[PDB]
């Protein structure tokens, strides 16, 4: 049956890929794999049950954990990496916590592999964590894997994946070349020997309680004053056009903040969620009429925000403000501005190459911007976008350099960037579509520009052309041209429901919905008892919401606040800027943050 798109409507949830959370199938014990969504997803979240630390939801260590412990009684320890654990002489038993001796198998040997043994693939430029899953069983020519975090289609039988068993003079090779451009061999296999499989069917075992999850350390965020004895003098590459433009419009003992990994997770999680609960309440809006009225959003464009709504469920930059108190551990969001990506670069890459231009680039500690790019790529990969796309802004160094960072991005996972400042580059065809001077259609549209300022281009467009016009090659191409135009499928990178979750009004909504979330301040329609008392702000829709307030701490005199990024469906990384006085924007330092790792 019928369907008006010509384009089809683009998502983040693929086909061939179940929902986060849902289970995908299970391996003989009855174990069961869970999907992480897609393989570059990190929720940030612990699973833990009776205190028994299983892993980070659903990535793959976590199901050899759960799995080892469900099908032969053992506890695996604590491992950075997947690929650490082909290192691993023992594990624990659950009721002991005696050592258990495993056996290091090696892949390419003598040996065919066997079932019930940890499959570990090796550390690599594409996969630099390695993976690991469960045999489940053996043939005479392939193996079959159960594991998460690397199919997350729906099983089909109890295993993600059959991978090849090559068998040659006499040498066992479990090959993975599924995808025969990315070709990948297992270093080998941990098994357990002695120890049987539990009785399929049987209850889950209970653990000696000094193997609970220790309590993991308070996050914290503390500014820090630097004593560099190997400085460089000039950092960023004038070549590179983004880092050109930055140079351009600013210039060339220091400070920064650390954070520990506690906080970095605290920030992943309550982004993600956080992000799941400013969409749902966009769904909310957008559902009700009532309410597009009350986001201020003219009449007749609610069919255009709702297309906008059912077609394009891809974007690629967010940014969330949050406040963090070292003493009280509280994290608050006041606000998301998720259709200005404003700071992407700072946070992104000159944040870092800023760390390495002092000596505070190390082993131990990270950049807090570390994922942005990779996390951007595949923000482009999964957006949806193929063929051209034309990144537009206005005469402003700042988005341009912003625009060309993404494109980048953008052209390294394959689509064709074009960087357009003003509207001189796209001309009305004989049928009245935009096209850029190559002659191609506009298709996909990254932007700077906001929505309201296309709205309002708009109405002018209305009395300096009159309602019965219609456009023509001798006609010069407007914002709303660009923006708001009759073709209605073209790509926006921030589409136009991206307003939604940017207007205050959608506070209340986020706070009656999930007022248990420990990110979120109270917000209402209308000022209580409970709001005097506590203290608040009076914010205005372009009436107004009343939003609690919080206690913004100092530190060597600085106000901080933190901006935590979705990139994608990702969240990303985190960047502060900072002031004694008052943070305004541009005006004010961008402070560079450090995550120290754990060292065991
Ligand atoms: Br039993
Ligand atoms: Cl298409
Ligand atoms: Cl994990
Ligand atoms: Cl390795
Ligand atoms: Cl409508
Ligand atoms: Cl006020």
């Amino acid at each position: 049956h019928m369907s008006s798109l010509q384009r089809a409507s683009v998502s983040f949830n693929k086909p061939g890929h179940i929902p986060f959370g849902a289970v995908q199938g299970y391996a003989p014990g009855g174990v069961p794999a869970y999907s992480n969504k897609h393989d570059h997803y990190f929720s940030g979240e612990r699973n833990i049950e009776d205190n028994i630390f299983f892993g980070f939801k659903y990535q793959c260590v976590e199901f050899a954990r759960r799995w080892l412990l469900v099908r032969k009684g053992l506890l695996l320890p604590d491992v950075n990496w997947a690929c650490h654990i082909f290192q691993l002489k023992e594990v624990r038993d659950a009721a002991t916590t005696e050592s258990f001796a495993v056996l290091q198998v090696r892949n390419g040997t003598t040996t065919k592999p066997e079932a019930d043994a940890l499959l570990v693939y090796p550390s690599t430029d594409a996969n630099p964590v390695g993976h690991v899953g469960t045999i489940t069983e053996v043939g005479d020519d392939y193996v079959c894997v159960a594991d998460q975090n690397y199919r997350f289609h729906k099983w089909e039988s109890s295993c993600a994946y059959k991978l090849k068993l090559d068998h040659r003079d006499g040498i066992w090779t479990i090959i993975d070349d599924i995808d025969a451009d990315e070709i990948e061999i297992p270093l080998g296999w941990l098994t357990f020997p002695g120890r049987a499989n539990r009785p399929e069917g049987a209850p889950p075992v209970a653990l000696h309680p000094s193997l609970h999850f220790k309590e993991p350390p308070k996050p914290y965020l503390l500014r820090r004053n630097f004593l560099p004895t190997e400085s460089k003098a000039n950092w960023l590459d004038m070549n590179n056009p983004a880092e050109r433009l930055f140079v351009e419009e600013f210039g060339m003992v220091v400070s920064y903040y650390e954070s520990n990994h506690e906080f970095h997770l605290r920030c992943v999680a309550y982004g993600t969620q956080l992000h799941a609960i400013f969409m749902e309440a966009t769904a909310q809006v957008i559902e009700s009429d009532e309410k597009l009225r009350l986001f201020a959003i003219p009449e007749e464009f609610w069919p255009r925000i709702r297309h906008s709504w059912k077609y394009q469920q891809t974007y690629i930059s967010g940014r969330f403000d949050f406040a963090f108190n070292n003493e009280t551990g509280e994290v608050k969001c006041f606000e998301y501005n998720a259709d200005s990506a404003s700071t992407l670069l700072e946070c992104g890459l000159i944040q870092q190459k800023w760390a390495e231009s002092v000596g505070l680039d190390k082993q131990d500690t990270r950049g807090s911007g570390f994922a942005v790019e990779r996390n951007l790529k595949m923000a482009w990969a999964n957006s949806g976008a193929t063929g051209r796309v034309h990144f537009c802004v206005d005469e402003e160094r700042e988005e341009q350099y912003t625009a060309l960072y993404c494109m980048q991005a953008a052209e390294a996972v394959g689509l064709e960037g074009k960087l357009c400042i003003l509207f001189d580059e796209f001309r009305f065809d004989d049928n009245g579509h935009v096209v850029d001077s190559d002659g191609v259609r506009v298709r996909n549209v990254w932007k700077t520009w906001m929505w309201e300022s296309a709205i309002t281009d708009y109405y002018a467009a209305r009395e300096e052309r009159g309602e019965n016009w219609k456009p023509s090659p001798k006609d010069k191409v407007r914002l709303c041209d660009l923006l708001l135009g009759d073709d209605w499928e073209i790509l926006y990178f921030e589409p136009m429901w991206k307003v939604i979750p940017s207007n205050k009004a959608i506070l209340p909504m986020i706070y009656h919905n999930h007022p248990e979330h420990p990110a979120i301040l109270k917000a209402e329609y209308e000022l209580t008892d409970e709001l005097r008392k506590h203290g608040y702000a009076k914010k205005p829709i372009v009436n107004m919401i009343y939003q609690q307030l919080f206690e913004l701490k100092k530190q060597d005199d600085y106000y901080a606040i933190i901006g935590g990024w979705m990139i994608g469906d990702a969240f990303s990384g985190t960047g502060i800027r900072e002031d004694k006085s008052v943070i305004t924007g541009v005006d004010s330092p961008f402070a560079a943050v450090r995550i120290k790792t754990d060292k065991l």
